[PDB]
């Protein structure tokens, strides 16, 4: 195994994802998301003009949503730190949802680490 530290890091994953209305009417709005190193950014569009908001992916819990989360959408997942905040994302396709849960999930999970079974 070998590592490599370089100035700017390449993109991990980028695609259109819907984020529950943080302060709306239980609605879903589309937004450009670009998974990064142990982090997840998003912009108004794929144009990547200016970063609107960022989401920390440290020790987070990313996985398929639950039936108790009042989520009436196929291929949807939730990401919460178990106290901080509970984010939600709906993938237009099933093949994507999974990909994400693992993409943004791994960056949040830590192998060979304590407090983990």
């Amino acid at each position: 195994g070998s590592s490599g530290s370089s100035g700017n890091a390449p993109v991990t994953k980028a695609g259109w994802l819907f984020k529950q209305a943080s302060s709306g009417v239980k609605q879903w709005n589309k937004r450009w998301f670009v998974l990064v190193d142990r982090c997840l950014f998003y912009y108004k569009d794929e144009k990547e003009e200016s970063i609107l908001g960022s989401i920390p992916l440290l020790s987070f819990r990313v996985a398929a949503v639950q039936p108790s989360d009042n989520i009436s959408r196929k291929h949807t997942f939730k990401a919460e730190h178990a106290g901080v905040r509970t984010y939600f994302f709906s993938a237009e396709s099933p093949e994507e949802q999974e990909a994400w849960i693992q993409a943004m999930g791994e960056a949040a999970r830590v192998q060979s680490g304590p407090s983990s079974g």
